[PDB]
């Protein structure tokens, strides 16, 4: 499912990610608009074998389980095709884990390259939640 903007915002909300850790919500939108493009299918391979999946792109390496990414830990209890369903509550759960493993958001490149430092409000400007 590919979601509008305010549309994800909400969810978001819904779902305890405004503020969570400190992180406004303007920064999880803008992150998944520059991740996935607000799409939850999306998946990308890297080259040391493991691949990004969901909404929020999360790794194959430490956060969840494909079966195929050798020396993978799957932190977040789960198989990676579950970040690719349209109720995004397991990327959501998982995210909130990452966010708070010690680097903060700085553990999604495209945030750190693209939103960080950014006028992220704008990100949820015009939205009504």
């Amino acid at each position: 499912k590919v979601f509008g903007r305010c549309e994800l915002a909400a969810a978001m909300k819904r779902h305890g990610l405004d503020n969570y850790r400190g992180y406004s919500l303007g920064n999880w939108v803008c992150a998944a608009k520059f991740e996935s493009n607000f799409n939850t299918q999306a998946t990308n391979r890297n080259t040391d074998g493991s691949t990004d999946y969901g909404i929020l792109q999360i790794n194959s390496r430490w956060w969840c389980n494909d079966a195929r990414t050798p020396g993978s830990r799957n932190l977040c209890n789960i198989p990676c095709s579950a970040l690719l369903s349209s109720d995004i509550t397991a990327s959501v759960n998982c995210a909130k884990k990452i966010v708070s493993d010690g680097n903060g958001m700085n553990a999604w490149v495209a945030w750190r390259n693209r939103c960080k430092g950014t006028d992220v409000q704008a990100w949820i400007r015009g939205c009504r939640l």
